[PDB]
């Protein structure tokens, strides 16, 4: 069935920002309750029907690691996508009331992460481009999956910051970079859930024995590409976590690991083994179940 | 008269960019025709209300150079400010248009531009923080205005980028910063408008010569910061034009010029004397009187 624009109806909002928002809706005909996003762009139909055009291949992704897809239109001055609605929101989200991530848990995320990636990579051709906790949902039936990711050329162009960046050193520095630039993004989310914050600057000795100011833009980068990239403090996990970021977040692009590699590490395959109540741990923590 | 959300009603779309979108409406009590511009912001009751109550000053903001204000209210998670209509548009939309904006134009503009600061300044102790093309607005009686600039300290915080930084190099680098910010803003602006696209990177003598693809986020603001600031190609601009922005494009803060010395620059007497009609060369390149 096709969506339009009259067919739904606002419940509440799950936040937004930067182009760039999004509610939970109810879509009438059907009565399944929706996320839709809302784009707005200021350009002519030629292109905002390639746009659309181009997220029809959203209805080809099918993974229990890709978020579910039910269409796009476009509806004065704003395309919309419409997903399956995650009850148990972002990963950025559930960090706030969580103050931090346990190992176990960002061990069932990474398998996650990295066997979305993997799906959109081999059987459509397609890097994330935007991996961070922020797109990375989650629900009450323990599922974790992956949204926004780049599937639309033209929107890739059409929308080309902020104050945090998950951009690899060699992106944030050129035309020369792809696929391996998402396993950068990915090192960096976990550090930050594992932690608590974002991962840079990186804290000092004074900070991190209290856990156990806003940085300006080019501090910020220039650190990033130019310092030594961040690290799981030591101690409190275990050297398997640490050697997988630590693999993930190498500067050069093609001595960091790739998906292949990572999905035969230590950490994944103890992570596989293991037995955990996700489910549990997620409305324990955020309150739903 | 309070301004209210239901006492208004949509007109047409003036343009939108970032949080952050603006319409042309009716105010129906009053009939006036006014620019309304909507910001979005998820937050608690106590401060959207100190927000909304350091935009009150904007009410003392009397200026020929400032874009006059009507009020500020919440509406159903937007604030929004209400603003007199400017019919000409921004400066950056005239560009695009013109292609180019001739040295006497410019002049007058630089001369409002610094006349707005300067009021700001003296009489409100208040930095712009947004000096651009596009936070320049032009009329059809020959007004050129100031808006989008620093009155709320709490949505300064409340809100803190692009591809395209008119951020001074001491401000991308640290909270080591001031109004001189503003001037080096400006001066880039200029350069801007002078010579019809972003002047960093510098065009090289074969685009310079034809006259008369994207840079990543690093590499720019790296070259801001790094690299000499650009300059007024030579021969085709007076050498006053050429001294006025050097001296505003200078990278260190003390060193680079202020309001009160820019005030009585070559560039500026001479333009202060000259007869031109803004109002005819505005309406003669948009189409409008
Ligand atoms: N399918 C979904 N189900 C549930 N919540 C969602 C869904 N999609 C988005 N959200 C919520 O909406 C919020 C805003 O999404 P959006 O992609 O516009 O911004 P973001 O990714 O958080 O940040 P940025 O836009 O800066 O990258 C997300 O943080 C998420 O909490
Ligand atoms: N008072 C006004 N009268 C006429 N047009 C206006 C007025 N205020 C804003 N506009 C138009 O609305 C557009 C969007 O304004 P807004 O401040 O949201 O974005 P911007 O300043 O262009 O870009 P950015 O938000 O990236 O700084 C402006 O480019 C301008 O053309
Ligand atoms: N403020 C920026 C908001 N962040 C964002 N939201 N959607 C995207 C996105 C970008 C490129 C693209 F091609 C998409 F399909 C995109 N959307 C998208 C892709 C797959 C799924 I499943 C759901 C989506 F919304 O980027
Ligand atoms: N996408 C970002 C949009 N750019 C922007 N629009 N308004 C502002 C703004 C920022 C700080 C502030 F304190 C204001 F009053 C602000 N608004 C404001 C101030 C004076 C006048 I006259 C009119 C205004 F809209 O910044
Ligand atoms: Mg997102
Ligand atoms: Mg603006």
């Amino acid at each position: 069935m096709e969506l339009k624009d009259d067919d739904f109806e606002k419940i509440s909002e799950l936040g937004a920002g930067n182009g760039g928002v999004v509610f939970k809706v109810s879509h009438k005909p059907s009565g399944l309750v929706m996320a839709r996003k809302l784009i707005h762009l200021e350009i002519k139909p030629a292109i905002r029907n390639q746009i659309i055009r181009e997220l029809q291949v959203l209805h080809e992704c099918n993974s229990p690691y890709i978020v579910g897809f039910y269409g796009a239109f476009y509806s004065d001055g704003e395309i919309s996508i419409c997903m399956e609605h995650m009850d148990g929101g972002s990963l950025d989200q559930v960090l706030k009331k969580a103050g931090r991530i346990p190992e176990q848990i960002l061990g069932k995320v990474s398998i996650a992460v990295i066997k979305g990636l993997t799906y959109l990579r081999e059987k459509h051709k397609i890097m994330h481009r935007d991996v961070k906790p922020s797109n990375i949902l989650v629900n009450s039936r323990g599922e974790i999956k992956l949204c926004d990711f780049g599937v639309s050329g033209q929107l890739i162009d059409s929308m080309a910051v902020g104050t945090r960046s998950y951009m690899s050193p060699e992106r944030l520095q050129g035309t020369h970079y792809s696929v391996q630039s998402d396993i950068w993004s990915m090192g960096l989310s976990l550090v930050e859930m594992a932690v608590g914050r974002y991962p840079i600057p990186p804290p000092d000795a004074k900070e991190l024995e209290l856990m156990f100011p806003p940085m300006a833009i080019f501090e910020l980068l220039d650190y990033i590409v130019n310092e030594p990239p961040p690290k799981l403090p030591s101690g409190v996990f275990s050297l398997e976590f640490q050697d997988f970021v630590n693999k993930c977040l190498i500067k050069n692009p093609a001595e960091r690991a790739d998906l292949k590699q990572l999905m035969v590490h230590a950490f994944i395959k103890r992570s596989d083994a293991e037995e955990v109540d996700f489910a549990g741990w997620l409305c324990s923590t955020i309150g739903l179940n």
